[PDB]
């Protein structure tokens, strides 16, 4: 009925239908319409104390909980979607990845090279589309597919 990984859902506050992708954790009101060898993505990573390496250029010892990191991620998603902030601006300032200095850009990549939840979300995103929170051993990501 719908593109890969989409399902209908119902808003608990408005009762209106919306669409949720269980691979990207994206959600949207409008019905989704609709794979390449390679995709190009940017990301904003928020690490937590159970990240594989709980350190980054922002903090020598990263101590925030997983729950706290998800709250930060959710707040960045809100500001990106409202247009108060740009994805790139937030990634440059607050991503716990070395790619922050490149506005979050990771370049292009194939299947097999990235951690699996990140890879699957990246390839299920359409060009220009942004993920919801994506969980990996590194932490929690917001992913933007650019190509
Ligand atoms: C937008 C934006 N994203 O990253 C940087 C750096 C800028 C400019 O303020």
């Amino acid at each position: 009925k719908l593109p890969p990984g989409w399902e209908k859902a119902m808003s608990r506050s408005s009762g209106r239908v919306y669409y949720f992708n269980h691979i990207t954790n994206a959600s949207q009101w409008e019905r989704p319409s609709g794979e390449p060898a390679r995709v190009r993505c940017s990301h904003l990573l928020v690490k937590h104390s159970q990240s594989r390496r709980p350190s980054s250029w922002r903090q020598e010892k990263i101590t925030r909980t997983k729950e706290e990191a998800l709250e930060l991620i959710n707040g960045y998603i809100q500001k990106i979607k409202s247009g108060e902030e740009d994805f790139e601006s937030l990634a440059s300032q607050f991503s716990d990845c070395s790619s922050a200095k490149a506005r979050g850009d990771l370049g292009a990549f194939s299947r097999g090279q990235m951690q699996k939840p990140f890879e699957d979300a990246s390839f299920a995103l359409r060009t220009g589309e942004m993920s919801g929170p994506v969980f990996t051993d590194s932490g929690i990501h917001i992913i933007l597919r650019t190509e």
